């Protein structure tokens, strides 16, 4: 807004650039670097170790803006949601604590364009995509907000993933330098074990991918054929599962985060996905797939065109699945989350 730089745009080298026109040498993008992501610093002046005059530069042509909270929902299991806001719209972002590790999903994008039935942003379409200080920063304030105060159980955040509004694969020029920041030794030093890429299955863009980065690869499949692919992930048109899987097989030709194992979701669907015999093909289907199966118990929302499946069928889906010695795992779901408002506080402030 201001006309200045937002540092959380930038990777390292970027960084060093920006710095370097500033008439600075490289050491000092990378201590500011530090500040930002080591202890979650948005202000130049508590910067201690940076002189006066280097603060003074900084704060004339250069800002560190995350994205700020609008909503946060706390759940009972120590799962936080938060509605972000990214210019005039909104995304989501999730922290998901477990005793060994903590997760943080992140949005890739405003709304998404996918049309995945079972899918409530698919609901909204497609507005835009998101910028690298907007994907970054949601780690940024996540990390910030668990940090700051201070609860049992909330440990800092160890792992993240590209898995929530929007599909990644489309915003690769935003999504890999965001990635980037986060593997860095001076950004969040994350393992790429540790950060995962979710996708639907834009294949060229998963070629792209494996050329760019090694990060950890996730995949929703959702479905154990083509015909209910193409009905569940409409993309499955463009691209279907075995042009997606052995796509799969090129990226981890380039990469070995995974170490060989991808992670599969597979949405649970009532009478569309979930029969014994969807199970049977989903196992044929993945023979030549090293893998995790992760079955999820969907839940409904207003408008969605299909139920949750029954426990019972989850769980005959699952002993299918591991009969054929597939590592499979039912998902333990977490958390339990108008128009003239604005004319209203007008004729308020009236009074
Ligand atoms: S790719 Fe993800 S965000 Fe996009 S419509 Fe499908 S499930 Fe929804």
């Amino acid at each position: 807004k201001d006309g200045k730089i937002n540092l959380l745009d930038l990777n390292r080298q970027q960084m060093r650039e920006f710095f370097k026109d500033l008439g600075e040498k490289p050491f000092r993008a990378d201590q500011v670097m530090k500040w930002m992501y080591h202890y979650c610093c948005d202000n130049f002046d508590e910067m201690t170790d940076i002189n006066k005059v280097l603060r003074g530069k900084l704060k004339e042509v250069a800002e560190i803006r995350a994205p700020e909270v609008v909503e946060e929902q706390r759940s009972s299991d120590g799962t936080i949601k938060w509605a972000i806001a990214v210019g005039d719209q909104r995304v989501e972002t999730v922290y998901i604590p477990e005793d060994d590790r903590a997760t943080l999903c992140v949005s890739s994008q405003v709304g998404c364009a996918l049309e995945c039935k079972f899918c409530s942003t698919a609901q909204q379409g497609f507005n835009r995509n998101l910028r690298v200080s907007e994907i970054i920063g949601q780690v940024w304030r996540a990390a910030k907000i668990v940090g700051a105060a201070k609860v049992t159980g909330q440990r800092p955040i160890t792992n993240v993933v590209m898995m929530g509004m929007g599909e990644p694969l489309l915003n690769l020029n935003n999504v890999v330098p965001a990635m980037e920041i986060m593997l860095d030794d001076f950004g969040f030093g994350l393992s790429k074990r540790r950060v995962t890429l979710s996708t639907s299955g834009v294949v060229p863009a998963l070629d792209k991918l494996g050329d760019m980065i090694d990060v950890a690869l996730a995949i929703s499949l959702h479905a154990p054929n083509d015909e209910i692919r193409d009905e569940i992930v409409p993309i499955n048109k463009k691209y279907n599962i075995e042009t997606f899987l052995a796509a799969v097989r090129r990226y981890l030709e380039k990469s070995n985060a995974n170490q060989g194992r991808v992670t599969i979701e597979y949405v649970m669907l009532d009478h569309v996905n979930d029969g014994t015999e969807h199970a049977h093909q989903l196992a044929e289907l993945l023979k030549d797939t090293p893998c995790k199966i992760n079955l999820i118990p969907w839940n409904p929302f207003p408008g969605a065109p299909y139920g949750r499946s029954s426990n019972s069928r989850i769980d005959r889906f699952s002993k299918v699945l591991m009969s054929y010695g597939f590592t499979t795992i039912v998902r333990k779901t977490r958390g339990d989350d108008d128009v003239i408002d604005r004319t209203k506080r007008t004729l308020r402030k009236r009074m």
